[PDB]
């Protein structure tokens, strides 16, 4: 991931004018859409939190949790840490990232800081539901000037995606001012 | 460097009791002694700064600055970013690291933060002198509990090192209180 950390702008886009900041959300949403497509309910929830983080949930199968035979770590960790530009870019440029996977009757959790896992992916409980959730806090060392998520930039792109991905429900929620939308074709 | 960032304790040692913290200085000092040994004058200066950073400088040839054919970056950057334990561990576990190389009449400067170079190695000026200087700020995200450099730990070790490295002048300076030492054994 140091190649991404060296030149963030080349992977995510301009880190000063707000282009890169919002692309972080869109990269995560692309992965959530693929997961939503192969599930049953087919819904995604993008939430802007009051502390300037964004969470993207899907209700799909849950991304794979088993150990990757080559890398020797969880398959999820390989997705989050190894080089669509990839969510590993988003992880590398996030001062914190929380991963939650609901799969095969179990809830799995992992925390990253600047792309570095704080511990191995771990089973934290039981559940009937399935899906994946990523909440990330953009690194304020990387992202300058425009540091706050504008609602309408996200709403605009998610609207475009809802037409292209006709089977998927996309909800957008802003916890700062209570604004919300529901894009579905 | 992510392998070091994943488990800092495995590379630098205990990051709570202060032993790992001081190992950061001694790893850089071992590289400075290697560079000093290649010259004739051979002086090293270790300085504890008032902001709890430590600088280590030598007056040797200066570490290589040319672009590495495979890696596509300066040889200096390769040394600082590719995995004693190596300086790349020190760089990875420093919230800031400043590199200054004087070589072939040119001053070269580069800044790192948490192992990540902020720009490519750059010729910023001219010089009659040669040598390498590394100044690092230990990462407070990694190093907990004991976060300040004890003068006595460094002074004791540098004194021991002086007797193994003949002709190498080792100066220790503490800018917090003005305390300084000069270890120079000229045996053989
Ligand atoms: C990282 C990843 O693969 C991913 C998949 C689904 C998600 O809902 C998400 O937020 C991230
Ligand atoms: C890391 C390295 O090669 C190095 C060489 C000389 C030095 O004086 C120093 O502080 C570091
Ligand atoms: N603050 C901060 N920035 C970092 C960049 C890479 C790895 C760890 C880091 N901690």
């Amino acid at each position: 991931l140091d190649a991404v950390r060296k030149r963030p702008g080349m992977y995510i886009g301009d880190t000063d004018d707000g282009t890169g900041l919002h692309h972080m959300v869109f990269e995560v949403v692309d992965n959530a859409i693929d997961e939503a497509l192969a599930g049953h309910c087919k819904e995604i929830i993008v939430t802007i939190h009051a502390d300037n983080s964004v969470s993207v949930q899907d209700d799909g199968r849950g991304i794979p949790t088993g150990i990757h035979p080559e890398e020797g770590v969880s398959a999820a960790e390989v997705i989050m840490t190894v080089l669509g530009v990839g969510v590993s870019v988003v992880n590398a440029l996030s001062q914190k990232l929380e991963l939650v996977i609901q799969r095969e009757g179990k809830i799995h959790r992992q925390i990253y800081e600047h792309g570095v896992p704080q511990a191995p992916l771990a089973v934290t409980g039981e559940t009937e539901k399935t899906g994946t959730m990523v909440r990330f806090w953009p690194s304020l060392e990387t992202f300058t000037n425009v540091t706050e998520f504008e609602y309408e930039i996200l709403a605009k792109r998610l609207r475009e995606l809802s037409f292209l991905n006709s089977g998927v429900s996309i909800r957008l929620r802003d916890k700062r001012d209570g604004k919300e939308d529901h894009f579905h074709y």
